[PDB]
């Protein structure tokens, strides 16, 4: 089996992707945030709390004809950024782009934090990182994509994501139409649950590339692009006005500032960030001061190749026994 699902960017800055969801008998579709950085699949539901939904549309278990009570089990999770969840369980149908899951775990949100209840576009998140961070306890329970795997043609799935337009999520096979040149494969680790891969180097601009190790994450669920402050420095004084600014919290540049591109290395392959995707656009409406798209990880305790970079290829997350990720240009 295969499906291929498109993700659409939930605003004019792809702060985040959404990709619809069936879910239950008949189906109920939620927009889910398709995140490679975690492993629960968590939903507003009927049973979130009232003050806590804003506009997100919800499950019921209770008018779904497939959905049963996972007897005991809780979840409880809490995201790099600060934001939290927490509910119980149903075990349910899921499909996303034709591809159908029966007995998937979905994990049914009774308390949310602000920063989802603020966000009407996101109805919850699909996790496609290792089953070993999942949650939900006493039982952990297996991703979408782990549930789905062996009834794959191939055990992958595929992140193509636009800049400022709709991009797709394909399981199953590799759609050899969607890419330029050849997918350069590069070695995984999974003992922190993550795609976890280590970049050859980086260039700015123009200039010489770096050849260095960078190990970070591959995460479709974090908007920008984090790596030591050392890159990260290297890359932001390129930038006339660029600045770390403590009390906005990272790297802001001028408006006015054309931005330089940023190169980063998959082996002896190179993928070029254009420099337009590192804009975030201003701080606040109306500001002449910009957010940057690449900031330092030295608060967060590893490097996320978050959407800013994972949106300049064709991504490959080989779940084969010995799993891979691989990377082409588009």
């Amino acid at each position: 089996s295969t499906g291929s699902a498109t993700t659409t960017p939930i605003d004019s800055l792809d702060d985040a992707y959404i990709t619809p969801v069936q879910i239950g008998t008949p189906a109920q579709t939620l927009n889910l945030d398709f995140d490679t950085g975690s492993s629960d699949l968590w939903v507003f539901s009927s049973e979130t709390t009232a003050s806590e939904v804003d506009g997100q549309t919800i499950y019921t278990p209770s008018k779904s004809t497939t959905a049963k009570l996972l007897s005991g089990a809780t979840w409880s999770i809490s995201y790099g950024d600060g934001s939290s969840s927490s509910g119980d369980v149903y075990t349910d149908t899921v499909s996303v782009g034709g591809l159908t899951v029966t007995g998937q775990a979905v994990e049914s949100a009774k308390k949310v934090s602000s920063s989802f209840t603020e966000d009407s576009t996101i109805d919850g998140l699909l996790g496609l990182a290792f089953s070993t961070l999942n949650t939900v306890s006493p039982t952990q329970q297996k991703t979408f994509f782990d549930n789905a795997k062996a009834s794959l043609d191939s055990p992958v799935f595929t992140a193509d994501l636009g800049y400022h337009a709709p991009g797709t999520y394909n399981f199953g096979f590799i759609d050899t139409t969607a890419y330029t040149g050849s997918i350069t494969y590069t070695a995984v680790s999974t003992k922190q649950g993550f795609w976890e891969w280590t970049s050859t180097g980086y260039a700015v601009g123009s200039g010489t590339f770096k050849s260095t190790s960078i190990d970070g994450i591959a995460d479709t669920g974090t908007t920008l692009l984090y790596l030591p402050a050392t890159v990260v420095s290297a890359y932001w004084a390129q930038v006339s006005g660029a600045k770390s600014s403590s009390s906005v919290g990272g790297y802001v540049f001028p408006c006015s500032a054309t931005l330089p591109s940023f190169t980063f290395g998959v082996g002896s392959a190179r993928i070029v960030i254009p420099g337009d995707y590192i804009d975030f656009g201003p701080i606040s409406t109306g500001s002449s001061s910009c957010f940057g798209g690449i900031q330092s990880s030295a608060g967060i305790g590893i490097n996320i190749f978050g959407d800013v970079a994972l949106k300049a290829a064709f991504v490959v997350f080989n779940g084969a026994t010995t799993p891979t990720l691989g990377f082409a240009s588009k």
